[PDB]
């Protein structure tokens, strides 16, 4: 009867410890900019509820990005602006810069910093066993700081992390899945990218917390140094665990699911089978070898787990061995 709840290792109370008007975003009322002040220069990109576009600031002609939102429950348009505001200054973290409306359509936009981001697929073979140590370790700075600020972001992949390699310059974007952690609470575990889903949400765990980025950090790793994108490449969410499964091994698993006594889909019961826990050596290669070494393995091993209690924090992240070449160069 019940699963057993789960609280954060860290920061585990943070939210509780602020006023009220911090987290109860429900509450808070939008500060709206002139509208006027912004024209549109060219559409960048579309997503599932947001359309984005390059444009000017005609008050400084500074260079802005402008995120209009396809129509959303305004509770979830106000906890993303909360969680950007709250965010604001935190380190590689997007700037919100206004909020407008169109005064005819109604429709809100985010006004953002604009940053040169680097072509993706181009960038992502370019890379050096240096650079994806150093970017990680930007990331990881980013999700230390919003953890610890009480916000989950519950999107991290690729398409959400911005690159100005020129300028060695990274941001952590869309906020729009960002949530604020609070102990005892039940969140939705329809979030995230199939591929970046953590185990918690594919066996419908609801008490999940911070560690779920770090599953999905683990999966952004894996991908980078073994240039398998994606590496768990499953076919949909019930076909997701059993590509974790045939890596992870069952074992662990069904150790994870006894010590949350979690009921298990009995879909799940067919195809999930017995599988053995493999190691990383299985898929490296001569292609990628020169991205993978020891510390990169041991750092990826202690991401990539089905207990999210016994994954690494961020801080702990950031002091293990396959950063210590970039925290010596930083100062
Ligand atoms: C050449 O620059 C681009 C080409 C395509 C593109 O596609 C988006 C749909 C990701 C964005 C950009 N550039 C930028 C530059 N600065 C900021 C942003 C940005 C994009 C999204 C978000 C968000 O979803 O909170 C926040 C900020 N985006």
């Amino acid at each position: 009867s019940g699963p057993v709840p789960s609280r954060a290792r860290v920061y585990t109370d943070v939210n509780t410890h602020r006023p009220r008007e911090y987290w109860d975003y429900e509450s808070h009322v939008v500060e709206w900019g002139n509208q006027d002040d912004y024209q549109l220069v060219r559409k960048l990109g579309r997503g599932k509820y947001s359309e984005v576009f390059e444009a000017i600031n005609i008050t400084n002609n500074e260079k802005v990005v402008v995120k209009i939102l396809k129509p959303v429950k305004k509770k979830k348009i106000k906890r993303e602006i909360k969680i950007l505001e709250n965010l604001r200054g935190g380190p590689n973290i997007i700037t919100l810069a206004d909020i407008v409306k169109d005064p005819v359509s109604r429709t809100p936009a985010l006004v953002f910093e604009h940053v040169n981001n680097t072509d993706f697929k181009q960038l992502y073979q370019t890379l050096t066993d240096y650079d994806i140590r150093f970017y990680m370790y930007e990331i990881l700075k980013a999700l230390d700081y919003c953890h610890s600020m009480g916000i989950m972001h519950r999107d991290v992949k690729p398409h959400n992390v911005m690159i100005d390699h020129e300028h060695r310059k990274l941001r952590l974007i869309d906020w729009g899945l960002a949530e604020f952690y609070h102990p005892g609470q039940e969140y939705n575990v329809r979030v995230a990218s199939r591929y970046f889903k953590g185990p918690e949400l594919l066996v419908d765990y609801q008490m999940y917390d911070y560690s779920l980025d770090m599953w999905s950090l683990g999966c952004m790793l894996a991908s980078m140094i073994f240039r398998k994108e994606p590496f768990f490449h499953g076919h949909d969410n019930y076909d997701q665990l059993v590509r974790i499964a045939k890596v992870l091994g069952t074992e662990d698993l069904y150790d994870y699911i006894d010590k949350y006594n979690i009921e298990l889909d009995p879909r799940f019961n067919d195809i999930l089978g017995r599988h053995s826990r493999k190691r990383w050596e299985r898929f490296v290669h001569s292609e990628n070898q020169h991205l993978v070494s020891p510390e990169a393995l041991d750092f990826l091993d202690k991401l990539l787990r089905y207990d999210h209690q016994s994954r690494l924090t961020a801080r702990e992240a950031m002091e293990h061995p396959y950063f210590y070449t970039v925290v010596k160069d930083q100062a």
